[PDB]
């Protein structure tokens, strides 16, 4: 099964979805949800066999809620209820009624279902009086689960006839009264005249249950004859014997989505789960994370110490397969307050050992291996997580030392699409804002860090204003830098400078070097009338004289390449 492999089933998927999502908001509010009624509701307005099949299945389960544990009391009561319902819509339909007693709904199915149009009964050696049949309406009042009634009908024609003696305790239709109530002839189970649908076998079936036939002794029964002999009454044969795990099975055998969910109903009535879930998610594990987390939840639906660890490892498996850090693990905001992601809303049904300590955990591990497979992106973004702040400046300021060194000074650092996620500047003033004006995460920076990263977003900004060929605010901005020679001594220090801020210099000076060149063009145009002129013009020639010897002295130290362009001015 693959949920996207069409949008037909695509849909499905969906709608369930939201169904086991608004389940896991009611275990955690700990609070009233139906998932039953929910289902029941999502399929009465489908269509098809398989589909009319699973909406009764889900009556099934919705008729056993919060009800005591009991297969075979229940199973009767389900039955019961059924024909009774049955038995309305008949007088509904013959009728047109609806507020007939119901004696009388059961009379006129009686008198509808053994007539053959002809007046005549269709069962030779019906017991008759007023001209309705005693026993076959002693016997539908039994099916309906009317023995009040029942006993009602026996009590009135006592005369006309101390099996009655026995009933308060407790033709063909009163064989098979007999052998119900007396639970008489076991080894004739079946009574064949009198059974006229599946529904009548199970029932009577039900009702014969510990001389002596039990459960087990019914369900090896049902098993042994198959599917083949149920015709489409399969899985409400197997959820109403109380086979649920093979229930399932056979739900597999014609969709497994809906084996899913309907294991999800049989657990959350408290009768390989975990396992049902895993392998659900696989298909929409990738394109919908928040989903899967959704249904590995519901593996806490058992509480055992096992299957909790079962859950934790799912996810842990799903965070490091599917690395979506930001929805599963989180974010960070401009306050500096973590957003939490999907597995941190569902952590109360998480049943973890400690609070804090699990996502934690996972976070500094997923970091450890994303900086060991050189995803820098994904490491800055769990470091961050990990409120290790220091770490985060340090390989903020290599990404951001290695884009400014590796772009052309033609090309601009940020266009119109970038974002704080993919943009090394973007990201790094989004960094220094939440953390250096912060004092409680300020301190937990190295000074020296927090030092070059505003260096490298000083220098982000000198860029920034050498492509709008702004020359002069660049240079006074590059003057406050403190770097270049505006020499000897600086030269020296060269080698004392941090790794990210040398591989910077070689542009530094060749836009220091560009934006005095064009500055002195603009002085000398004669348009340009000022007094100091002349000392402005020398001014500038003394910063690029000085770079020049500064330029020499460090000019191993940076690509031939560029030296020559430097030179070449
Ligand atoms: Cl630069």
């Amino acid at each position: 099964l693959n949920v996207n492999e069409n949008n037909i089933l695509r849909e499905k998927f969906e709608n369930y979805a939201r169904i086991v999502f608004q389940f896991n908001n009611s275990r955690q509010a700990n609070g009233n949800f139906d998932i039953a009624n929910e289902f029941i509701s999502i399929l009465s307005s489908a269509n098809g066999t398989r589909n009319a099949q699973l909406l009764e299945s889900w009556k099934i389960l919705e008729s056993m809620k919060s009800k005591d544990i009991n297969i075979v009391e229940v199973g009767k009561q389900y039955l019961e209820q059924q024909f009774l319902q049955y038995t309305d819509n008949l007088y509904k339909k013959n009728m047109n009624e609806g507020l007939a007693t119901n004696v009388n709904k059961i009379k006129s199915f009686i008198d509808t279902k053994l007539k053959k149009a002809d007046k005549s009964w269709k069962i030779s050696n019906l017991t008759v009086i007023n001209g309705v049949p005693i026993w076959a309406l002693i016997f539908y009042l039994l099916r309906a689960g009317l023995i009040k009634e029942a006993l009602q009908v026996l009590v009135e024609n006592k005369a006309n006839i101390s099996f009655l003696t026995y009933f308060k305790a407790y033709d063909p239709y009163r064989l098979a009264v007999y052998k119900l109530i007396g639970r008489c002839d076991l080894s004739r189970k079946n009574i064949p005249a009198v059974t006229l649908s599946i529904e009548d076998w199970l029932w009577m079936h039900l009702m014969l249950i510990k001389e002596r036939y039990s459960l087990e002794d019914f369900q090896n029964i049902i098993i042994s004859y198959g599917p083949s002999r149920f015709s489409n009454y399969y899985l409400q044969t197997l959820l109403l014997s109380g086979l649920y795990g093979l229930a399932i099975d056979y739900t597999y055998t014609f969709s497994e989505m809906d084996a899913v969910h309907l294991a999800i109903g049989l657990a959350s009535l408290k009768l390989r789960f975990a396992n049902i879930l895993a392998n659900y998610t696989k298909s929409f594990r990738y394109s919908d994370p928040r989903v899967a987390v959704e249904y590995l939840v519901l593996i806490t639906l058992n509480e055992g110490p096992t299957d909790v660890e079962l859950c934790h490892e799912a996810l842990r498996e799903l965070v490091l397969e599917t690395k979506e850090f930001t929805v599963l693990l989180g974010k960070i905001g401009r306050d500096g307050a973590r957003i939490p992601g999907v597995i941190e809303e569902r952590q109360p049904l998480l049943h973890v050992r400690d609070e804090k300590e699990f996502l934690h955990t996972i976070t500094e591990q997923a970091a450890r291996r994303a900086d060991e497979d050189g995803r820098i992106y994904d490491s800055i973004l769990l470091y961050q997580l990990a409120e290790e702040y220091d770490i985060v400046i340090t390989l903020v300021n290599s990404l951001l030392s290695d884009t400014l060194s590796a772009s052309d000074l033609d090309q601009p650092l940020v266009g119109p699409d970038d974002n704080s996620e993919t943009n090394p500047v973007l990201l790094a003033r989004r960094m220094a804002s939440i953390y250096f004006d912060n004092a409680g995460i300020s301190r937990q920076i190295h000074v020296k860090n927090k030092e070059i990263c505003m260096l490298l977003l000083n220098i982000s900004s000198i860029r920034e204003l050498y492509f709008n060929k702004q020359w002069q605010e660049t240079l006074s901005q590059m003057e406050l830098l403190d770097l270049l020679p505006f020499a000897r001594k600086k030269a020296q220090d060269f080698s004392n400078l941090d790794d990210n801020i040398v591989k910077n210099i070689p542009n530094l000076l060749i836009i220091t070097l560009s934006c005095i060149s064009n500055m002195i063009h603009i002085l000398n145009e004669s348009k340009y009338q000022s007094s100091t002129k002349g000392q402005q013009i020398d001014s500038l020639k003394n910063v690029a004289r000085q770079c020049m010897i500064y330029a020499g002295m460090i000019q191993y130290r940076m690509p031939r390449e560029t030296y020559s362009t430097l030179i070449n001015i």
